[PDB]
């Protein structure tokens, strides 16, 4: 007996480091080979006092009909150190808009810090970021670091507590 059933969608490129925040967030490891087929999870949770079943779908590719139906929110994910993962989450967020009314979809940005390094460093300014955010019906941006755990719990519990608030 775990709660209700919360569906998390988690959308970005391959590059983008989403396998790695998932497995994160589940495990509390840092594992960086990625999973171009994604990955379908389930992760016993509290939002406000109450058990709630938080499934979560990385889905590897663009958005579809069936994903763009089951959500209840999704997760949108790019590397800060690679502009084609931060365009093509832009991609995919119109794609979503194609199935789903964006403004019944609560969502969270996510700049991963995961691959940054002296010799590969950050290419995404913070402000443009943040337009992207606007874009995305004005939702809240973190960055987050899945080698240490920076803001990957405080991902998920955003989104679980959007989703929870909707009902």
């Amino acid at each position: 007996f775990q709660g209700p059933e919360l569906k998390v969608g988690i959308v970005g490129n391959l590059s983008s480091g989403k396998s790695a925040l998932v497995h994160r967030y589940l495990t509390g490891t840092y594992v960086q080979e990625e999973s171009p087929e994604g990955g379908r999870f389930k992760k016993e949770i509290v939002v406000d006092g109450q058990s709630y079943l938080l499934l979560i779908r990385d889905e590897g590719g663009p958005p579809e009909l069936q994903f763009a139906a089951w959500v209840d929110a999704v997760v949108f994910v790019f590397s800060l150190e690679d502009e084609i993962s931060f365009q093509t989450v832009y991609n995919y967020f119109l794609r979503l808009c194609s199935f789903r009314n964006a403004s019944e979809v609560p969502m969270v940005l996510v700049g991963t810090q995961d691959a940054i390094s002296a010799a590969n460093p950050r290419v995404i300014d913070d402000s443009r970021a943040r337009k992207l955010s606007t874009d995305l019906k004005r939702c809240t941006y973190y960055e987050t670091c899945a080698t240490y755990g920076l803001n990957v719990e405080r991902v998920f519990q955003d989104v679980a507590q959007k989703v929870v608030a909707l009902r």
